[PDB]
């Protein structure tokens, strides 16, 4: 599944629901630390539908808990994630991953 750990509060009050679009900035690591991605690299956050299944599985799950203006840790299992087929050569067969969410706002 996904384990959400506050790394900063959130307004503890606003949740995201399923239709709406968040807007966040992420960073992706495997479980060394190697950084795969990271929106803040490209000074450019991300925007993705709650419940369109436009994203992995845990990152939708885990950003559900969080309020806005959070940022949180993510771990997720691969099963939650890339499985077992992974996303070669990035990501490898399964893997748990690391995100480091900040959720900036809703749209």
């Amino acid at each position: 599944g996904v384990q959400v750990e506050t790394i900063s509060p959130g307004d503890g009050r606003t949740f995201p629901k399923r239709g709406q679009t968040v807007v966040v900035h992420y960073t992706g690591m495997l479980e060394d630390g190697k950084k795969f991605d990271s929106s803040r690299d490209r000074n450019k956050p991300f925007k993705f539908m709650l419940g369109k299944q436009e994203v992995i599985r845990g990152w939708e799950e885990g950003v559900a808990q969080m309020s806005v203006g959070q940022r949180a840790k993510l771990t997720i299992s691969p099963d939650y994630a890339y499985g077992a087929t992974g996303h070669p050569p990035i990501i490898p067969p399964h893997a748990t991953l690391v995100f480091d969410v900040e959720l900036l706002k809703l749209e």
